[PDB]
């Protein structure tokens, strides 16, 4: 099954600048544009919509460590993390540390394409 | 400046789960959960509504490599690189690889907070 959310873009100055950055923005996400688009702040941002899997499939994978938010502890973060995971289509590995104290930690995850 | 965007969270079965969940997402994300959300796929996928900053400023960082999509040339990655960069709320350092021939890249991306 799949869905639709608005993937920031970075400006975009002309339906043409949309159409051809728009495919990129979705395959960086492993999505596809629909073609819509909104520029959502003035001569700063725009976004682009984007047809996302449910479940993402495929047989090659790549590890990668993104932001978590802060996090409390290892037990916190083996909760919240498949779910912080899914929110950047992929899944949660297990590792995860923090990089500033009371501020961020990062989790690894793993993206199947 | 600030837009919002809906933001993958994988099946949310309550509003009491997505309160609790909401934040921690859009904690990931740099973003703040304005307390909405939706299904988007019936007992598989639910997004919660995040506010994102323009420009993410801090005198912190972290960098980390995610997928960029096929890309085939420096000339495009120099190209689109900053554009998806900013489609993960973050800077673009110049820096890519490709990690699977004719199908996948991935940039150096910098996350600011």
């Amino acid at each position: 099954a799949s869905y639709k959310v608005n993937i920031p873009a970075g400006p975009l100055w002309s339906n043409a600048e949309a159409q051809q950055v728009g495919p990129k923005i979705a395959a960086a996400h492993q999505g596809n544009f629909t073609g819509q688009w909104t520029t959502v702040v003035e001569s700063a941002m725009s976004v682009v919509e984007v047809e996302l899997q449910v479940e993402n499939t495929g047989i090659h994978e790549f590890k990668t460590d993104v932001l978590a938010g802060p996090l409390w502890s290892n037990d916190e973060a083996q909760k919240l993390g498949p779910q912080i995971a899914a929110s950047y289509g992929a899944e949660f590995t297990g590792q995860w540390r923090t990089i500033v104290e009371g501020v961020m930690s990062v989790i690894q995850i793993k993206y199947t394409f």
